[PDB]
């Protein structure tokens, strides 16, 4: 029954729309997405899914019950000025934009109607295979059932939980950027397999299966990742020799550096936006 | 395969992980599984008992019970248990060695002193078979029948990915997907430390980091695109992800994971060469 | 036994540390202990004398006094004193070698040239036996009776942790708990320097750093949880500890301690290889 | 006093650790302790309840129960609970803030708006109070009576080392002994990895590494000698320990621990600067 809109018909709109329709929670034709350029590739893929496309953001707003903001963060103020007069009391406005605060969104929208229902979320591209990692925070006028509705919807495409808004920039550096850390690691592990004599295709398949299985083990275990590691490492054995060379390069410190750098850049960009 | 009895020589981490995976998959009833260990007071033995798996101190009883016999002892114990139960191997047995490094030829040579034509398969797997997401390769031995490889692939596919390989790939597979979960646990612990540094509670940071790794791995498995293209899709221009990828690159992140696979593979080969010297 | 007599061949640091621990524990009166060194002017010799330990320059006299005979000379002197005292070993003697690296085989070979069936135990301990918090492992030799191992474990448990191991673990134990105290002394000196840099008086910084290390070690010994979980409990999100852990990780702190255990273990094995060649 | 009543505002890790230590020491019966948290479903809340500690969601009830009132909430919550309970502080109350970074000045300013002359003590402790081996410092506030400091030192000495300091030392103490246990847990995990690399079972490696750290720390606390002298006594010429110390030095081991104390102390000061601005 629910009509869903995406302002911005790009990578994230495609990923969510694919996940929602694969989950069977939405019919593709009950989704509408808008972008200025109707000839983009993401738009073609959405079109082939059966999603409704239009260049006009107002049509997306008028179609939608739940309205996702899926444009780049510096575009958010422009489209809020554009469609703010079109937001109705029935709308739930879900901002997916990195860094952009609920306060900044409500300030724009409240100049039109007084009580906009805003939810901010951070998700990631694996919603496309229904294994996303999603957090959300509720705005000033978001009703209790608004947050419940959004958790049910986003749980259909992965993990979803409510957070205080002040955690979301850190979540962005961990699970928002996290898939890229994983793709980098998987490319490098495959190079390692190839160096040691494996065909590339097998090395890619085995590395990716190893990462998936290990992540699932941790999610299903009550034990600390160090204990799961201890269970792998036999005394004198192959694994503990390999963990040593990771440690000698400061492997752990690089991943900490990465989360920190993505979080800090997220905060720094929003600081630029608020100054502007 | 209801007519199939499965046994484990060794009742430790891998025997538990496989028995838990097989029974969760429904391909084996736990009472059709027997496992043996000289220490019936181990945490893995207690876990196997509560599953319904039959337990005995005596390896000979495992052999007599089993059709498919998994060798799940440490690699240096393999020649001792081959000498112990070699005279008990029957024509019906398929011997599946899971031991790192240990060659099919060394196993066949030991068993053939007792009865010619032992049916031997060598595999390398990993602990995530316990959640039915293992990564398993196997190589068939000299006297393994064609049906033996198909049978073993059917059984091991129920607990994850499984494919046949030439034996000379297995030591490298060991360094990639055998040791792989440990690389992942290390990475996930570090990613969680990063989440905590930036203000997340530890439990949430662990959950999100693990989910991000799982989802990305599944994306790559289900996509036709290169990991670099999927990575390019994450990084917006000027954005948070590309800033983070730069600091990974500045530390030689990629080279460390190459070093790891290499070090595990080389150690695997080194240990077997020491065993072959003995 | 409260009638048991104990001897040390080599009245140096370890003989002092064990004798101090045994007597502080009350398991031995100092007068049941005899120690021998060629130089009766050593400081360790004077310290033992003040405790009430019997001293002599003659290793034969220590052998005649003793039931349990500790060998506490430097490893390259072990063959020399075995040649000197071998004809004086009796049926009643338990010979306990504390020497790093020196194998039970090499000791039994020297002593068996004089008299068959020497009862030999090899141990590795560490200096904190002086405060009854040592870490000790032992392996029993070919002719040690079952009660010899139990007696030695009872004695050494009075001054710290003590457990039986296979002899092939002892060189690795040497690199971990034998050299271990030196790693801790280095760490405590540096932690104190950090406290001083941030404005603490040296005496307070030393006291707090050592207390923190002691308490943390005791927590781990008394906990069922992984050290990573205990570390996670210390680290509040965004907080001081997680910031400090990051700078440790950026320097490869963990890899340095792995390097250290490895280097001590490898050196221990290399030194014994040189002795065996000679 | 055996009539003294103790309260914890914030029934989390530190409240559990202190309550466990106080009761294990016998200085307080569990029923003289009350702790409050807004979520009565927390694991720390259940652990305290099993010990016999009184629990309530209402911070006012803890204040009414208590003579000595510990503030054991996260630092940014301190101003919130001072506003909540300030009108309930009485002449009899000793308010002991355990919060990292939070100054006596800021606490006395909030409480004095309700009632003049609050008796305030600030402390910094660490988690090993749970095994009665904490490291604790305290500074007395403007209106603390002389016996208030003595009472607090007597109480906190029951669970470890405790001494009075000037308040301007506490942020540095935080970086040394407050974060200290986490440095030790990291070191012990890595030492165990080294033991495992060289062939030790994990459980034995963890046990020996922790015992070595504990014993070394106890040696230093009981010795009059410099940690460098104790280190010198471990290092035999040409031997295993001095080889291992070299590889520590080549990685700048000492500098990493200095970096850590500094980073924790600086972060502690920075967090309080942010609070003071707010
Ligand atoms: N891609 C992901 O997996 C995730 C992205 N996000 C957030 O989602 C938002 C979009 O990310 P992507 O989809 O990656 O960027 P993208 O660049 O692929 O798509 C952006 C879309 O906005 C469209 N657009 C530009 N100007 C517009 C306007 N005036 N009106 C309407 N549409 C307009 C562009 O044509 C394009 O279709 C960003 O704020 C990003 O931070 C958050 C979580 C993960
Ligand atoms: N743990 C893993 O994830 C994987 C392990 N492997 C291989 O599986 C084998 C076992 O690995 P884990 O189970 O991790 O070792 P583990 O040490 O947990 O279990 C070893 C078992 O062998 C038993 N055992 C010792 N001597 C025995 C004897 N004479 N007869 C019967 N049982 C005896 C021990 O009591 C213990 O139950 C090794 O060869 C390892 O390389 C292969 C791939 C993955
Ligand atoms: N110091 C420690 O905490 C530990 C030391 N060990 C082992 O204990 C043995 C000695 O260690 P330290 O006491 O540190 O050495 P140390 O050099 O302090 O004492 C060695 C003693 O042997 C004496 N000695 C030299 N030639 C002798 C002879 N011909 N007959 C009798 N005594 C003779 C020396 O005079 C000196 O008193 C070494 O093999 C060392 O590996 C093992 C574990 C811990
Ligand atoms: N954990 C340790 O070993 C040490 C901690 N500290 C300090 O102790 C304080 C707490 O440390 P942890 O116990 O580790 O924190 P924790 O987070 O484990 O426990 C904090 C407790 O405060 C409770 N809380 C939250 N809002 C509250 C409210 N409005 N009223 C009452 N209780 C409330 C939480 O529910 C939780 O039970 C912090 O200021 C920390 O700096 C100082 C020295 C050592
Ligand atoms: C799975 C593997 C054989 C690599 C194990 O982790 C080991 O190190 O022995
Ligand atoms: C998901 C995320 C917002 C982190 C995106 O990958 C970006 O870098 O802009
Ligand atoms: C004990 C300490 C206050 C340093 C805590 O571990 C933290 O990091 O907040
Ligand atoms: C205890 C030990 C044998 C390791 C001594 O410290 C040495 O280096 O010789």
């Amino acid at each position: 029954s629910m009509s869903v809109g995406f302002i911005g018909a790009g990578q994230l709109a495609f990923a969510l729309a694919k996940g929602f329709t694969a989950a069977g929670v939405l019919a593709a034709h009950k989704i509408m997405a808008s972008s200025p350029d109707m000839d983009l590739a993401t738009v073609s893929a959405l079109r082939k899914m059966g999603v409704k496309l239009t260049p006009h953001n107002k049509e997306t707003v008028q179609h939608s019950d739940v309205l996702f903001l899926a444009v780049k963060p510096h575009i958010i103020p422009f489209i809020l000025d554009e469609i703010g007069a079109d937001i109705e009391d029935r709308h739930i406005v879900v901002s997916c934009a990195a860094g952009v605060t609920i306060s900044s969104i409500e300030k724009k929208l409240s100049a039109f109607r007084p009580a906009p229902r805003v939810i901010r979320c951070m998700t990631n591209t694996p919603v496309v295979v229904r294994e996303g990692a999603t957090v959300y925070a509720t705005g000033t006028h978001a009703q209790v059932e608004d947050g419940r509705l959004m958790e049910q919807l986003l749980s259909s495409v992965g993990f979803c939980t409510e957070v205080e808004e002040d955690l979301i920039d850190a979540v962005t550096g961990l699970s928002g950027s996290g898939p890229a850390y994983a793709f980098t690691a998987l490319d490098a592990l495959a190079d390692g397999g190839v160096k040691m004599g494996l065909p590339r295709r097998l090395a890619v398949r085995l590395g990716a299966q190893a990462l998936l299985g290990a992540a699932k083990m941790l999610l299903h275990s009550e034990q600390h990742p160090g204990q799961l590691k201890d269970n792998v490492s036999s005394p004198g054995g192959a694994t503990i020799h390999a963990l040593h060379v990771l440690e000698s390069g400061g492997f752990r410190s690089l991943l900490i550096n990465a989360v920190e750098a993505s979080c800090i850049r997220t905060r720094e960009l929003q600081s630029m936006a608020d100054q502007e």
